[PDB]
């Protein structure tokens, strides 16, 4: 049986997306998550919705518990967590209202917390180095690529996403650098997210939509424009997607995970 | 009516500049300015002048309390803030002893507060991603460049400085790297000075002073004797840019600022 | 008269190594070192040995004390530190199992003090620029390079070390990444030891160990593996340096260290 955990982002994150609702509040030895988890359904798949940023947008970035976020999800009993990102594109092909399923990431993040064992807390003990090669899930991946085909969405295979501290845009003497390094598309919050999946033993994988070219003239309300007109798209994906892998065997590859993350801890 | 902020790097800070001067002791909701205001007059022109690290140097570039100089200076009544800055040169052609109106900036900073946004201060609630495609005011770089070429001074159009945590110099495989990625010049305080300025609403502008060629041989003794011997270059430069400031027009240039400012800001 | 100090990596600090061994328990101003210092000695050198993550391996790369670790050395009387490191390779020719001698980093670490001079411990006063140029002893490099030859052992004369935060390992973007900026070999702790141990006027040199490509494969598994089976060349050539450094002339060399280390303070 699988347990979809589902994190929306910046005006990507709708509720009624989920049948037979119900609100929960939970606590964390990590904190308190954004806000509340919505318990719901997709068809016959079990699903649990969070708003990265809470329901009314007031936590920058910087400030997401992505930490007690991802252990919420985790302690619910979630197998997979697929989300939902606004980003900029860094390439000309990548246009403004275009779903990228990344593969890749670089991270340009300063002050934030990446690993659940940082020697403070009885849950994770010791010293864990996750491996970070493949850090998004190739099955969920194949999926959702598969998926926006069928739906004949502008959906590109991949992806390297660059995340930036914020919350500043980025300079255009940064943006140009970006492109040399092999970015594609950039945005503030899939590290540490991706990084604190993995040492959960979850599947993850992202939805990015570009929202703009960045500056190689973006501006919150051009954002949020483009959000509001294309974040149909992200849902229908969702609801298409979901119970297809609700239809699949995960078991080897969800083994494969848990071993990953156990034999990546170092014991006294 | 236009006033001007004036903050001065490692020894280019000196008050004689202005006239009528009285000390004046603020304190803001981020804490106390790195010292007293300076308020004066360069000929009619009302200015506030501000030393970044201390009247005595006492003050590393991380601990630098950014977020207070600029405040003040905004609650001051400043609307337009022109700064002088030492720095290394990555270029050939950038000779020690040139100056730079500096046009772009690499950020290589990390540990600090780049907003004043951040979810702690009744004064400035909300969440904001302020644009950095253009981070300094091209009037105010116009007519610095112009009134450099009236005095005869070597003096650059434009260029990309790069700003390390520091307080240690780089190393030279970090000196080579920083060439490859696009700057110009290399200091320590640029970020987030120019970040917090555009979020005020203010119209900010850079003199930098090259000093040495970084190591692509500096030091300490080498940067404080090549100030000693060009900081009369900017004095000069700030005393002719000044009153040609204050004697053209700035609402539409203002209005502007003030608007993209505003409505970068995302309320609850 | 000299005294080496030597910190142990990740499973390379066996405290074996010294004859005449006395464990000994400190503390710094800037808190307690990472275990107890070992007094002893090879041959008629006097050493002091240290783990770096503890002596059960508890501590990460990003929690480590490297203030105390490098003032405790410098209290005790060291005059010269070698350290031993763990590191991914990013370079075909440099194979696991290699030894590197190297001469360049690129700091890619967020949260870490790299200065004694925080403004707020009475024994470091003042603000302190270290240059950064050559942050290796290049005398102390030249004996451990030659020592190699003389023991048979695959060893590279020079290479660029890339210090990231972990405790993760890197993306394979990252890792592509850090190879076009220059990049030769990859770990967590070398930044800010090298800085740190320069500002106290010791001669330092590090003996990094290969024991992966990276990902351009690598877990935790692998990297204690190869460790185990190489361990004995940094235990041999440590053992067969250390009487060599002892021999030879330091006066010149430890002078000028000081030098740098106090010209680069500047104060009220
Ligand atoms: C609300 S505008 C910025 C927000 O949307 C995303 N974003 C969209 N476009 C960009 C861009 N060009 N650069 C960085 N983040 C972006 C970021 O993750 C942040 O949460
Ligand atoms: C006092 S020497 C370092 C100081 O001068 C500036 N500086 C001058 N030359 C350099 C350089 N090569 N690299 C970095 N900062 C420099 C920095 O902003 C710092 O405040
Ligand atoms: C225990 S595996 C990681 C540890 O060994 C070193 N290391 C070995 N291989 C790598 C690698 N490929 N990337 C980063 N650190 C590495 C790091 O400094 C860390 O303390």
């Amino acid at each position: 049986a699988v347990k979809i955990g589902i994190i929306g982002g910046t005006g990507l994150d709708d509720p009624e997306i989920l049948e037979g609702r119900t609100e929960k509040y939970v606590d964390t030895p990590f904190g308190k998550p954004s806000d509340a988890l919505i318990l719901g359904k997709i068809k016959n798949v079990d699903c649990v919705l969070l708003a990265r940023h809470g329901r009314q947008h007031t936590i920058m970035p910087s400030k997401v518990n992505y930490q007690a976020n991802i252990w919420a999800l985790k302690e619910e009993g979630c197998t997979h967590v697929i989300v939902t990102t606004a980003c900029g594109s860094l390439r000309e092909e990548i246009q403004p209202g275009d779903i990228v399923i990344i593969d890749q990431f670089i991270d340009r993040t300063t002050m934030r917390p990446q690993s659940f064992y940082d020697g403070s807390h009885s849950c994770a003990r010791g010293v864990c180095h996750i491996p970070m090669a493949e850090p998004f899930c190739p099955k969920t991946r194949e999926v959702l690529i598969e998926t926006a085909k069928k739906l004949g969405l502008r959906c590109h295979s991949k992806g390297t996403m660059v995340t930036i501290e914020g919350p500043r845009f980025s300079s255009r003497a940064e943006s140009f650098m970006f492109r040399t390094w092999g970015a594609d598309v950039i945005n503030m919050t899939t590290v540490p997210e991706v990084v604190l999946a993995k040492e959960a033993g979850i599947c993850y994988a992202s939805i990015a939509m570009a929202t703009d070219y960045d500056c190689w003239a973006v501006s919150v309300d051009r954002v949020l424009k483009t959000l509001k007109e294309n974040a149909n798209k992200a849902k229908s994906l969702l609801l298409t997607t979901i119970p297809q892998i609700g239809s699949t065997e995960w078991s080897e590859t969800l083994h494969n995970l848990k071993n990953m993350a156990q034999f990546s801890v170092l014991l006294p």
